[PDB]
């Protein structure tokens, strides 16, 4: 039906069908996820002889993700239990607080790393790329730092919302007003999307356009750039764009009937599990392949 929350006239329902796919799908996610974390993360503890600032980079985006996908079960418990997180208050605000800021420090090192990699290709003779491991875990600390920043208010709000017979932990709700929340999810796509699509972009054109694209290995180096691109935006391109739907009937028609919204709710959170598959993406692309 139609809720309330202070100062914001929302509207979230608890509807079937999102128990018997999120769940499996989550429990999928969890598993790849762990595993291929794991599997990286032995490397660079223990068995990487060298280091530098892409592996830097690279170390930190699996410890992003790698947080997120333990972070991961009370999720899917939470989905499984329809909307019924049954844990307290700090775990909720902990659980929002991680999931977001781990995906924004995941899309904050994926935009780094696809920067890197343009400086590396475009303007190889450029003093970036020549950078010390010190400045590159200073810089990684201040990238961290900016993820954080913009998070931390979900640590101060009263993230598990009684309501009816039912605690909601879900940061992402629709209410007649625009927060941070909503905005930032925005740029958090378009930019860096922006950012990864230029890079890309000069990348090919530049290692097309000086004819060393001939050579076996460089061919792979293409594809997986692509590839790279690509499944940024397969997994965040559904969530956007149904976002941006809701924001659109939101502000044609207003919330004065909150049936129009059932659908365009219920894909949505499916949508919203694409991004972790980038979480279960990451390693097969970005630590397993450059051989
Ligand atoms: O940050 C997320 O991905 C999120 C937020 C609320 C509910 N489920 C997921």
């Amino acid at each position: 039906h139609f809720l309330e929350i202070d100062k914001k006239n929302c509207c979230v329902f608890r509807d079937d069908f999102i128990v018997k796919v999120l769940p499996p799908v989550l429990g999928l996610e969890f598993i790849f996820g762990l595993l291929g974390n794991g599997l990286a993360l032995w490397i660079f503890c223990f068995h990487l002889k060298s280091w530098k600032s892409s592996r830097i980079f690279l170390f930190n985006l699996a410890v992003a993700d790698f947080l997120l996908i333990i972070c991961l079960p009370f999720l899917m418990d939470n989905y499984v239990r329809r909307w019924d997180w049954k844990f307290g208050d700090i775990p909720c605000r902990l659980m929002l607080f991680m999931l977001a800021m781990n995906r924004q420090g995941s899309i904050i090192f994926l935009t780094v790393v696809a920067v890197d990699r343009y400086f590396r290709v475009v303007h190889p003779h450029h003093a970036l790329n020549k950078i010390s491991n010190r400045t590159a875990a200073i810089i990684s600390c201040l990238l961290w730092g900016i993820t954080i920043g913009l998070t931390v208010h979900l640590l101060k709000k009263k993230m598990p919302i009684q309501n009816g017979g039912a605690n909601l932990c879900s940061s992402f709700s629709i209410c007649h007003t625009f927060q941070w929340h909503e905005a930032m999810f925005l740029l958090e796509f378009f930019l860096p999307l922006g950012i990864i699509l230029f890079c890309s972009a000069r990348i090919i054109w530049s290692l097309r356009q000086r004819q060393m694209d001939r050579h076996a290995k460089i061919k792979r180096a293409i594809t997986f750039i692509m590839v790279v691109a690509i499944v940024f935006v397969i997994c965040f391109l559904p969530s956007v764009v149904v976002r941006i739907r809701i924001f659109w009937l939101l502000h044609t028609s207003g919330t004065q009937n909150c049936e129009v919204y059932r659908s365009v709710d219920l894909a949505f959170f499916i949508t919203l599990s694409f991004t972790y598959m980038n979480s279960m993406l990451d390693p097969v692309v970005y630590y397993f392949s450059s051989p």
